[PDB]
């Protein structure tokens, strides 16, 4: 009896995002998703530690479905026979039944079909939520991801003016909890049942052993620094299912920031440094004024330099010597320099 | 010389709240209310462990007191004989000496009176704090709560229209700091004094052992699920007076919600999660939508499931189809469907 | 090029803040500073307990700088060849070239010149960020500090009034790392490079030993409290580089808060607690009302009190009996009390 156009949406893989219309003055339609659970080992440091993970479409975090207000959202969650456990999933921006999980639990070899309504708009974590204490370790062990309810007429300043990007990217951040033998080394395991009862352990203690974006420390520097150019407005979508995180842009700011993630109230502006508490999704626009890298971190810098949560971009245009200049470049303290009589000595 | 109506307030047990009303065209009173200060040996999760708690009025949050903007509030605090130590009372609502603290250190067998001007509106910690070590103790201990001053115009929305609850419910969230043994079963003591040291060495390390609502892990689930009706706006006001929390409505949202708890800045609107740094509280309205059992939670959702941190609503009415459905409830995989040619494969 | 007056600035010690306008007519200007990198050792509890420091200009944080928007900010920064290591600094405030710490990279024996413009209002942390592992050793070892970016106007409400502070503090939290023997007890080293294993593991665990206001526990209580004045406006900057802090001023209130530090956001009204996330810095207002000692402290009570982050204010003037009085003394229960029928017995 929902008489409306129908729409399939091909994800892909973050921190990429599937294409999509801002504004649009389409009517709502059902836009048709699928999401395959996949546990896999994968590989989340760089000095090659494994993981029992567990996965929608094969990536931590699962993709970005992204939908515009009024839209009904129908997914296809498919459990192969090839995975252990049973699975569901649970849509933080949907209402009723505990976010789809309470109609969505399969067993490998079944799939199911939920629809929800997308009454709420902004950016909303999506995750696996089986029961009682497979919760937290189906989440923790990567099974979450986010979707984005844009308005109709896209995203706007809160006092009336519009805002478009250029480009999206999809950050999810992982706090992953890996046992360690003894000696301190990380333990590897054939299976995720094999896994759990060591990892509930290190779960209990609050304390993550790695903390990455993209599924792996290393996962966007180097050759897969996100690119942007100077001038463009950029949009990045930070999700953390189960932990706290505070984003920040070295070298730039959040120009408009909704650090709750929901756009139906006005973002702040200027931010140095955001908070995403655990359990949602933010999203922070900047326009590129200089080029060259920056490092977007979480700020707590242990956690962004020793656990893994550090991410490129790598900003092509020309350096604007007004806001910022080496006036003088590193050179030896003039011997006629009296620094020894300064208030601190 | 302060010359208004005295009127007695009788407190009931979170996590229900004592009558009151919204708005109010009633001047301002001299609202009396009394705490006693119970030490006391209590339950704390599913397995039986015990604890060596220090309550006001012998529960775990604290009583929710509820005045109106403009009201003094005249507290009788308690402290009978039968109990160890010397016990306090700091209002965050109040304004001096430390809350209130630094008026009404009492040793067993004293009482004492303190009145505050309800001159700031919100909701608002209040918890013992006798000096030193003790403070952080006491509160960890259970010795802590809230009061909420409304407007005397009720809620409003903070763009000139009116919110009004059909129902509260008061949600203490309570970190605790239980002692474990070399084999790592709990430590059972036979008073506070004797707990001390040991649980010292816990708190030290900043992890809490146990995550608890009302009380205990499991209080307000089962047969003490919260009740409510499709239709109903309910207000939650969630306090942690120590560590920081971030609820969330498993299956709703907040439409409107005051994370930081003070009435005279505008509610956020539709969020998914919210965040009570610690040492305050916070307030968030919903209206039911969807009949069912929904879960309220911590969303760090390893204290939810593992650590004793989650409630349950049980909502009755009609489910609403158009909302959320389950178009195709769990079957086999289709012979014929092809995901082995997804882009993750 | 850039032809506009300058004008040097002399730093002072935290938590004093160098003078400087509020609101100004003066045109921009190119605001001269001076930091200089000092690597001690320092003393950082109330038990004597030694830390290998690494400071700008000597102390934790280092100074507070204070500009005006559209100024351009100098900084001189200075590495002696006493010092052991390369350092640079990273502006929160700054445009590009992550934050100038690509610019800014010097050996003991060098100093730098680096001028950013000061685009973007409000309070801002700054740091050493020397690359990889080393960005977050030094700044937890002491390397930060905060600039405030004041509109040229001043302060205001964000409704169209104007604030201004009769006093200014700088607060800046620090969480510490410092190594145990197998006793427990804190050790000792003889120099940074010396700490740094032991020092990393505890890092890597993500638990300080010690939170800590001004460098050291009890720096700002005893003789070296805060002064203020019954009817002052005070503005306290708090800024942590690397970990979340929460505020809270016992016995008062955050009369106008920007907890993200952004003064192109208006600021919250009446908080009891406000939050200060890992990587920035924040600010709060607060008109004093009552004469006495207040304890300014971060709200997870087992850090403010066991693990050193507590300040005092000590406040002149007279005690307002309608906002707080002591309606009666600590006296015994009385003989006829009949509290054993209360509700919760
Ligand atoms: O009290 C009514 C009764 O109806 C149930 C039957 O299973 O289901 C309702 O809720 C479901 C979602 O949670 C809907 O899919 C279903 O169609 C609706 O009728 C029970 O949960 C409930 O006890
Ligand atoms: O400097 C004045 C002096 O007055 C004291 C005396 O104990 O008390 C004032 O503050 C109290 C609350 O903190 C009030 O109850 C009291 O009535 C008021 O006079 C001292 O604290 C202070 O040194
Ligand atoms: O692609 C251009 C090229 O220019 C470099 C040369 O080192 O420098 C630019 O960026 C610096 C700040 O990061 C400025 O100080 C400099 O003046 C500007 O020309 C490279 O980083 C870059 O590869
Ligand atoms: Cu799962
Ligand atoms: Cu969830
Ligand atoms: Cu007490
Ligand atoms: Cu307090
Ligand atoms: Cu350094
Ligand atoms: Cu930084």
């Amino acid at each position: 009896d929902l008489k409306l156009p129908r729409q399939r949406v091909d994800l892909v893989a973050p921190p990429f995002v599937h294409v999509h219309e801002q504004a649009t003055k389409q009517g709502p339609k059902i836009m048709e998703f699928k999401l395959v659970v996949q546990e896999k080992k994968m590989v989340i440091d760089e000095k090659g530690t494994t993981f029992q993970a567990m996965t929608f479409n094969g990536s931590m975090p699962g993709p970005l479905m992204v939908v515009h207000e009024g839209d009904y959202v129908e997914v296809t969650l498919v459990n192969p026979a090839t995975n252990t456990m049973p699975h569901n999933i649970d849509f933080h921006s949907a209402t009723g039944a505990l976010g789809g999980g309470a109609l969505t639990l399969i067993n490998p070899g079944e799939q199911v079909v939920l629809r929800w309504k997308a009454t709420r708009t902004g950016v909303f974590v999506y995750h696996c939520a089986p029961g009682g204490p497979m919760i937290p370790w189906h989440v923790v062990s990567g099974m979450n991801g986010a979707v984005m309810v844009l308005p109709r007429d896209g995203l706007n300043d809160g006092h009336g003016h519009s805002l478009r990007y250029d480009r999206i990217y999809y950050i999810g951040e992982q706090d992953l909890y890996v046992p360690r033998d003894e000696k301190g080394n990380f333990k590897s395991y054939d299976s995720p049942g094999e896994a759990y009862s060591d990892t509930e352990e290190v779960m209990r203690k609050l304390t993550p052993t790695h903390v990455v974006f993209n599924g792996k420390a290393g996962a966007l520097t180097g050759k897969n620094a996100l690119n942007a150019n100077v001038g463009e407005n950029v949009l990045i979508v930070h999700s953390q299912a189960n932990r706290d995180s505070r984003p920040h842009l070295i070298g730039g700011h959040g120009d408009y920031v909704w650090e709750t993630g929901k756009f139906s109230n006005a973002p702040e502006t200027g931010l140095e440094t955001w908070f995403i508490r655990g359990g949602s999704a933010g999203a922070a626009l900047y326009k590129f004024l200089q080029p060259g890298i920056y490092a977007y971190v979480t700020h707590n810098l242990i956690e962004a330099a020793n656990l893994g949560a550090t991410a490129h971009f790598k900003v092509e245009g020309k350096w604007n010597d007004d806001l910022m200049t080496q006036v003088k470049a590193p050179a030896d303290i003039p011997t006629g320099s009296t620094n020894e009589n300064l208030y601190f000595q």
